């Protein structure tokens, strides 16, 4: 079995190796890159996502988010009071600001002790879940716009037709800005690409072992897990690395930085945090082996999920007992 210890793969593909996407991504499973949760793409030093950054301020933040903690430095909840719209240019404006900068910092290790120290006595604003794409429509490898979609590789998989769209959506972040423990919906793949700025650092744990975080969490968070038995689809609850060391829960750390992207893999449960302003591109994605976990995945029914439009199709055609109860919760 290749990388039975589960540990996060870092791949350099060739610009040769970057014309195909599935196969790509077959590749790194046939090295067991899917083992870790996680994988790390540096694009050949020929791509580009696109000429410059020059002229990004003018996109809106519609509703940008202040992420406001409650609990312990190492378990806490966030949850997300919405904001006044702001331009790109403002926010980059407001990340650099005294109130919201990065502190000065030795090295990532030193920054990465702060976050997990500090975090819950401020309310960073994150720019999350913004539909677009930055990558320039000439670029025609490992463009995020132009992947294929869930849906035609179901139908391609599985014969059935379904209605639903799949497209990226672009993350501004600041210092602190947070990504709480969750897979993708329906335990889909995730791909993210750093298109500027400072850097990502991320959690993960192998998917092999997902249930032993699943378990840690409903002790941790006890009135969530009697609300809702799939609560980590609420994406509200962070545990610091030294937590999950405590009660002994496999998991890996790495930090992307600009021009990198990664890969989450089926029930990759995974968390993080932005070091400074920073944009970021992320899109849903499968592949032949997803469809046994999409068929498997939980669902929250408590309500407070709410998702997409395409989901709906998804559960009700892998998931039709559970459809039905997922739609009460959804309507
Ligand atoms: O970048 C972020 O805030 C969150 N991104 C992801 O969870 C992802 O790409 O799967
Ligand atoms: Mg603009
Ligand atoms: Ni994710
Ligand atoms: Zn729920």
């Amino acid at each position: 079995a290749q990388n039975p210890n589960c540990n996060i793969m870092i791949f350099h593909p060739t610009k040769e190796e970057f014309n195909d996407f599935d196969k790509y991504i077959a590749y790194m499973e046939s090295q067991g890159a899917h083992r870790a949760g996680l994988a790390k793409i540096i694009p050949p030093k020929e791509w580009k996502a696109r000429e410059t950054y020059d002229n990004i301020s003018e996109i809106l933040i519609a509703t940008p988010l202040q992420q406001v903690a409650s609990g312990r430095a190492g378990v806490f909840t966030q949850y997300h009071k919405k904001k006044k719209a702001m331009t790109v240019g403002e926010y980059r404006h407001l990340a650099n600001s005294k109130k919201y900068q990065t502190p000065p910092h030795q090295n990532f290790e030193d920054l990465e002790r702060k976050y997990w120290k500090n975090r819950i006595y401020n309310s960073p604003i994150y720019g999350a879940d913004i539909s677009g794409s930055l990558f320039d429509e000439n670029t025609k490898q490992w463009n995020l716009g132009h992947l294929g979609t869930i849906q035609d590789l179901l139908e391609k998989e599985c014969g059935v037709v379904i209605e639903g769209v799949n497209t990226p959506y672009l993350y501004f972040g600041m210092w602190k800005t947070t990504f709480a423990w969750h897979t993708e919906d329906m335990d889909l793949y995730s791909i993210n690409y750093l298109h500027l700025g400072e850097p990502k650092t991320w959690y993960v744990v192998p998917p092999e072992h997902g249930q032993r975080l699943e378990r840690l969490a409903r002790e941790l968070f006890p009135g969530s897990s009697r609300g809702c038995g799939a609560f980590l689809r609420h994406k509200v609850a962070l545990i610091s690395p030294t937590v999950l060391k405590e009660n002994g829960i496999p998991f890996n750390r790495i930090t992307q930085e600009a021009g990198e992207f990664m890969v989450t893999f089926p029930y990759g449960y995974h968390a993080g945090f932005n070091h400074g302003f920073n944009c970021a591109e992320a899109i849903n994605f499968a592949t032949p082996r997803w469809i046994d976990y999409g068929k498997m995945a939980s669902q929250c029914s408590c309500g407070e999920a709410r998702v997409t439009f395409s989901m709906d199709a998804f559960v009700r055609i892998l998931q039709p007992e559970r459809y039905d109860l997922w739609k009460r919760g959804q309507d």
